[PDB]
């Protein structure tokens, strides 16, 4: 169905390189076509106008992640994210945007409906003086609380390119805790693309080792600051490294259209679209 085999891959890539990513560039073009005559209806609606970092960048109402209703709140329901398909499921990740002040609660309870043991935070919270993201979780020294919520920071580990972080949320209205592990890769510009393949390799190997013993509980939630980029590149690069183990076959524009379906500007320039393929080549060349 359009998959290339993994012996062909290598192929591939060099076909689409030529004169300076031509091949990449109108598989780009393609790929920005999908997606567009679907309703974003509730993202757009007036009650939710504070919660949305970017105007131009809103999910989609069929895919979107809704929350539980509160009583007498409009709009409570809503926080800017969508499930995105991954390998087995049309529902193995969510993607969102970086919490804003006004929705860092909403985050928590995200993160608590869904159940969801696994953060990965592909943005700093500012880059160049320009803010990106909230710092939503608490320091070691407080907890923080959120509707119904604590978060507790349980420990930190730092590493030179990324951040692994250890917490715990209670929902103290049911007396259950949930242990999180955010994964923080903190060298990836906006707009923009790792120093090296090697690099974000590196991270990937760490988190999926995590996801292959951490497989309880709901989708692992990706975020960047508009939740489509490098949250977008991040989600394709782990789908097709996995689908290449286990099923010996590659369908990156196949991915990413199926994305672009359920969230737009997933993967958001050509060259993220390009260095997720030269990542998965280096993954070839590793091996």
């Amino acid at each position: 169905p359009g998959d290339i085999p993994a012996e062909d891959f290598a192929d591939h890539v060099r076909k689409n390189e030529r004169d300076s990513n031509a091949g990449f560039a109108d598989e780009y073009q393609q790929l920005s076509l999908v997606g567009h005559s679907q309703s974003q209806m509730v993202a757009s609606a007036s009650e939710n106008n504070a919660k949305n970092r970017y105007r131009n960048v809103l999910p989609y109402d069929w895919s979107r992640v809704p929350l539980k209703p509160i009583h007498e709140e409009p709009g409570s329901d809503y926080i800017n994210a969508s499930f995105m398909p991954g390998l087995w499921s049309p529902q193995e990740f969510i993607a969102t945007q970086g919490p804003l002040p006004q929705t860092v609660g909403d985050f928590w309870r995200l993160v608590w409906e869904q159940q969801s043991h696994t953060l990965v935070m592909l943005t700093n919270c500012m880059e160049a003086g320009r803010v990106k993201c909230e710092h939503y979780w608490p320091l070691d020294s407080q907890p923080c609380t959120h509707g119904h919520l604590r978060v507790t920071l349980v420990g930190e580990e730092v590493m030179e390119n990324w951040t692994v972080r250890e917490l715990l949320l209670l929902q103290v209205e049911e007396q259950k805790t949930l242990s999180v592990r955010q994964f923080h890769y903190q060298a990836w510009p906006d707009h923009g693309v790792p120093s090296s393949p090697d690099t974000l390799l590196a991270f990937w190997r760490m988190l999926r080792q995590w996801l292959d013993q951490t497989m309880e509980g709901g989708p692992p939630i990706v975020h960047s600051s508009a939740g489509v980029g490098r949250t977008g590149t991040l989600i394709a690069l782990d789908v097709l490294l996995r689908q290449l183990q286990s099923e010996g076959l590659l369908g990156p524009f196949s991915f990413v259209r199926k994305m672009r379906e359920s969230r737009p500007l997933m993967v958001q320039t050509e060259a993220q679209y390009v260095f997720l393929h030269q990542c998965i080549l280096r993954f070839l060349q590793q091996s």
